[PDB]
DNA sequence: CCATCAAAGAGAGAAAGAG
DNA sequence: GCTCTTTCTCTCTTTGATG
């Protein structure tokens, strides 16, 4: 159990939108953010939609009790988050903001340990589907790698020269041909084309 | 040039919610709009409030009757306007859609003709309440700018740090230190700081 | 420089709920 | 039986990040 009960002040990077995932209690709400600190980046899981006040980009916020998963933080009820008096520095150098938002290259993901949290956009190559799945292959300049996600309303219409911006997705596979698979919290958006 | 009756096929671009009026006849009604050519676009006074079935966005219709002023064009009630035939074309480019619908640079404003009619959202720099009319003194990173409006109610709201959205006032003066004047088919809309 | 994405803020139309 | 507010439903304008 890594619960962090020390806090810690975070520059936002960024935060998407909540969005709705059906899970064991019901309909749940979450989003995904991404913070930092002068040395390093994490990937956020913030379970409380109403939440979207503090994460913000560029605003510095402070957490308090925080879960610290293996690729990932984790911001929950038992935590605590608070803003940041104009006191508070934490400064992020360029570098690791700009490789806060790259999208990793396929190439760079042979090489990363699984359970690597994978977020980015990318060109979908070829697409089949199956029952309760979809077979994207995505390939870019570097290479080539295969995942499979969820298969429903707006990742039905997903065909070729489409982009799909994946989130919270895990590296199941590396080497040639890596592989990612979609998560409970994964999240994928289909960018249709020109 | 001057009344065109003809029949004009035209994208509608905005249109506005209508408004009220007074002249010495006493009350009137109207709208705004904005349309557009392939070649070009158009602000309009469309004072027959009824149209509103026709103007709307992305609609094409087609009109004659009208009438065209120095920066803008007249729409009576002795005009006609039409939903245009499925074999219509009005091919609008992007660049003027984009500049159809965009805020001028107030120093964009010191070079132009007077008589152009400019509508868009500034920021309130500081504001001299008169006793007919309220003078604006309005700004962006360009420059600054005059701008008598009505002094009332909703144009009362406004405060530093506020923006106000000015529909239809004109080029009176340009230059270093332009100005902009109220006329009767100005419209204004005070926006809260934050 | 320029093309693609994404998200907050403002505006309008139409819809649902309360005197 | 009917107007007046409160949502949402959608778009566009801006701006900022990404490649």
């Amino acid at each position: 159990e890594g619960f962090q009960k020390r806090c810690l002040p975070v520059m936002v990077l960024k935060a998407k939108k909540p969005f709705t995932f059906e899970t064991q209690e019901g309909k749940q709400e979450m989003f995904h953010a991404t913070v930092a600190t002068e040395k390093e980046f994490f990937f956020v899981k913030v379970f409380n939609t109403l939440l979207k006040d503090k994460f913000i980009p560029k605003r510095i916020i402070i957490i308090a009790r925080y879960y610290r998963h293996s690729g990932f933080l984790e911001v929950n009820s038992a935590s605590r988050v608070l803003d940041a008096e104009s006191d508070q520095k934490v400064n992020v150098p360029l570098n690791i903001i700009r490789k806060a938002g790259e999208t990793p290259k396929i190439n760079t993901l042979q090489t990363q340990p699984l359970g690597t949290i994978v977020n980015g956009l990318f060109v979908v190559q070829k697409v089949t589907e199956k029952k309760k799945n979809i077979l994207f292959d995505l390939s870019d300049n570097t290479g080539k790698m295969e995942v499979l996600g969820v298969r429903n309303e707006d990742t039905m219409k997903c065909k070729e020269g489409d982009k799909v911006r994946l989130t919270f997705f895990t590296l199941s596979k590396n080497g040639e041909k890596l592989q990612l698979t979609s998560g409970v919290h994964s999240t994928i958006k289909v960018i249709k084309a020109k």
